[PDB]
């Protein structure tokens, strides 16, 4: 299934709407700070975001911002983040 779970997409959809979503999008100006509070370096926010910004336009939609929350929260516990968007974390819209 999708690397993100329904319980994770629920906290991701709250964190996504905790930055002020725009018609279903968030500007790096909101997620950026939301990627730093993770205590991670800008390298993770540079890779995680990349694998999170399905569109890669400096913004994260509710589904793209979701991929950036579990990709970050995993770097705080112990799971680092690669730079290759895996097909298990990507939605059927990237197919
Ligand atoms: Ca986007």
């Amino acid at each position: 299934p999708w690397a993100v779970k329904p319980e994770d997409k629920a906290k991701y959809d709250a964190i996504f709407d905790s930055l002020s979503p725009v018609n279903g999008f968030l500007s790096g100006d909101k997620v950026k700070p939301v990627l730093l509070n993770s205590k991670l370096p800008v390298d993770i926010l540079g890779r995680v975001w990349e694998l999170s910004d399905i569109d890669h336009d400096g913004m994260l939609d509710r589904d793209e911002f979701a991929v950036a929350m579990f990709l970050v929260y995993c770097a705080l516990e112990k799971e680092p983040v690669p730079m290759s968007l895996p097909p298990a974390l990507v939605p059927p819209s990237k197919r």
